[PDB]
DNA sequence: TTGTGTTGGCCAATCA
DNA sequence: ATGATTGGCCAACACA
């Protein structure tokens, strides 16, 4: 019964429980969101140093020029 | 009035579009998860790349400092 | 003003 | 029994 003790602490319960279940996941998709951005801006910096790595590796060998 | 007519069909249109955009959502959840997977395949890639050349580079600047 | 898209809350069923 | 999930729906508000 909507009346009821019980049902009454029940759903007070459950809607801070449904609200918490909720706010975790959107923080999980926000956080995957991150990596994102992590991961490309951390790709962009490994790909430039190929690149600053492979401009040593054509200086020295022309010492053999 | 939410007895009325143009109420129902007011909220079955919300209705309608709420499943829609949650719909929009999650494939959106759903594809950023992927290009995790994809950013973390690459990522692997480029870290073996580097550390490929600089041992490379280290090797080589170890030769000539043995001139 | 109106209509759709978003966001977040509630109830209830179901899982653990 | 209790906290966690999930899906249906309401309503305020953002956006057009």
């Amino acid at each position: 019964d909507k009346h009821s003790d019980e049902y009454k602490i029940r759903r007070e319960r459950n809607n801070i429980a449904v609200r918490k279940s909720r706010d975790k996941a959107k923080m999980r998709n926000l956080e995957t969101q991150h990596k994102v951005l992590e991961l490309t801006a951390e790709n962009e910096r490994l790909q430039k140093k190929v690149e600053q790595l492979s401009r040593e590796l054509s200086t020295l060998r022309n010492l053999f020029k």
